[PDB]
């Protein structure tokens, strides 16, 4: 691990304050500008997404990335949100509704099971069952989401092949002919400290490259720095062009 | 049922150029081209036959999987990417020969046969050396037929695990954003007559998915940036992509 307060001036010229945290898989070698705030464990939001996809699609409550899921017919403040959706569009537009179904449809118990067994976070359920991620007991830090996305990379969480394969698929975000980016975007709003997330990696021909940012995020102005932020640093450190 | 429109021919012309691009819409089950009669015209599949090359190879466990390392033979050859080691993500990207000439020596004759003929895959024949017949040899598919291969690949319908479809459809990424992803292939036929690129492959939408097989007269290596160019005007055309 190294600290590179450098990065810090990212943050700074966007009048904000977060981390960024790397790392790099061939070197086996983390980066960040804060390994205080690296360590400091939030509530994991809408990048739950990840965990929670996997373990529905593990458990058949998902067949497959183009079963349909209807909307309910209510109406909700993201419009994207008011129409149906399959995990593909569901994980791009960030679709709560979706999930919470595929929450209580999980369960309790199951959930905690699965949580524990692929190590993530602090393994808390408390709080209700389709919304703990958001406003329950759950924390995990950027250093534990690089982590818990490690081992999804490798295909070695206790779930099969195939449900690892279908959500590395679903996290797509970014692809050209110099990098891929497979990755979740987050939005902690219910408890403070409000903060917004970008959580993933980048994909070299050569290397891969694993992230995990968080920043303060008083209101949802700030919401393209999540990525704006990252790249800078990608872009500093030469991982990107 | 397929539709003829003669105005995307003036993309080719602009570019000084001929050839056909042919879609597909997914939801509403029609094809369009600019060329009816080329759609259906047979070509060597060339580097576009990584596909269904790479698809065999996982299946029978010549790749384990898009991870394993193929080393370089030391051999340098004329494209400098592929004088290095690669997985089959990089072969696919850098379309490495020597790698899937490999592939198809330990896959075999019987085997390759076999499933091309359940692929149902262009004309199925093998007539040549088995690690060239695609780029000299007696094989021979349509853009028509090649987007018939790509919808069952896509749809996970083909005679191989669903898990080697999976594979493969990763390594054909080419270009993602927040409006389209697109999986393909590229080609260039240069041993026989007529020497022609291709691009094959599909683009993602939200809502649907559009189909695609282009090949364009290609005499020398010059146009070669050209099947994508065009193929994205005609996208852009038909409003797409953006
Ligand atoms: C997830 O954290 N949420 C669902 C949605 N996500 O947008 S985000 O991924 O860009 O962060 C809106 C924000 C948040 C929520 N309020 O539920
Ligand atoms: C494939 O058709 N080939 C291998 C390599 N591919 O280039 S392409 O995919 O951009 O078309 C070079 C061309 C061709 C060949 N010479 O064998």
């Amino acid at each position: 691990w190294q600290e590179n307060k450098s990065w810090n001036a990212h943050f700074t010229e966007h009048k904000s304050q977060g981390v960024v945290v790397l790392w790099n898989e061939n070197k086996q070698q983390g980066f960040t500008n804060n390994l205080k705030r690296a360590n400091q464990a939030f509530l994991p939001a809408s990048t739950f997404k990840i965990p929670n996809s996997l373990i529905a699609l593990d458990l058949g409550v998902v067949k497959d990335e183009h079963q349909v899921f209807k909307w309910d017919g209510q109406t909700r403040d993201i419009a994207t949100w008011n129409r149906d959706h399959n995990l593909i569009t569901a994980m791009k537009y960030s679709v709560v509704p979706v999930y919470q179904e595929f929450a209580r449809q999980i369960g309790e118990a199951r959930m905690s099971k699965m949580l524990h067994a692929f190590d993530y976070g602090n393994e808390d359920i408390s709080g209700n069952v389709d919304s703990f991620w958001l406003d329950g007991g759950i924390r995990i830090s950027a250093t534990e989401q690089i982590s818990f996305l490690r081992k999804l990379y490798h295909n070695k969480l206790h779930v099969s092949e195939r449900s690892q394969r279908i959500v590395k698929q679903a996290m797509l975000t970014e692809a050209n002919g110099d990098y891929i980016i497979r990755a979740k975007t987050g939005y902690s709003t219910r408890i403070e400290p409000k903060i917004g997330w970008w959580v993933g990696w980048v994909e070299l021909d050569d290397n891969v490259w694993f992230f995990a940012m968080n920043m303060d995020m008083p209101t949802s102005d700030g919401l393209g720095l999540r990525q704006a932020i990252t790249k800078e640093v990608l872009k500093q450190e030469k991982i990107i062009p």
